[PDB]
């Protein structure tokens, strides 16, 4: 099970850690990527949680694609969780660098609800613009199941930490 989490509210959980370490050692039955709308697993989580799978992700997710077309933003599928997890959730949060609307981050984290339990990282941080801090607000606000958040970068974690509340 998850281990060294600091408990921030009744469901949700955070740690300083790559989300890939996190999800070979977990195992977990679900395990959200950071996701663009094409599934185009190119950087930041997506891309090192594709690089984990030996590609596998990007292969079943063009697959996915050619089928269905474009996720929305805000939205999400769910596919293999490959050697990672049971099931990855993919799920695209507004990227601010590309101007989409903020708005729809709530949308995005409201796909966790679907799922009793899960591990992911903060939506539209990192390469997607938004302020990270912003984003563990709606998180807490919006997500009503037990989420583990696991947060890269040490320095942000210290930073999302102690501005919490
Ligand atoms: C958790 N979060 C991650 N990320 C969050 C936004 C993004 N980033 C940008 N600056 C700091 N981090 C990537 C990653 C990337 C690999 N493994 C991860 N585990």
């Amino acid at each position: 099970s998850f281990s060294g989490y600091l408990k921030l509210t009744d469901n949700v959980y955070i740690k300083n850690a790559d989300i890939v370490e996190e999800a070979k050692k977990v195992k977990p039955t679900v395990v959200v990527n950071a996701a663009n709308v094409y599934l185009k697993h190119g950087g930041g989580v997506a891309g090192a949680l594709n690089k984990a799978t030996n590609n596998a992700m990007q292969v079943e997710s063009d697959d996915y694609i050619a089928t269905n077309g474009p996720l929305k933003v805000g939205g999400s599928c769910v596919l293999s969780g490959h050697n990672l997890a049971k099931h990855c959730l993919h799920v695209v949060g507004p990227n601010v660098n590309k101007g989409e609307d903020i708005q729809l981050l709530k949308s995005a984290y409201e796909n966790f609800n679907q799922h009793e339990v899960l591990l992911a990282p903060l939506l539209s941080a990192g390469i997607f613009g938004a302020d990270p801090i912003h984003s563990l607000r709606v998180c807490v606000d919006t997500v009503r199941t037990n989420v583990y958040l696991a947060v890269f970068d040490k320095n942000l974690y210290d930073k999302l930490v102690s501005s919490f509340l």
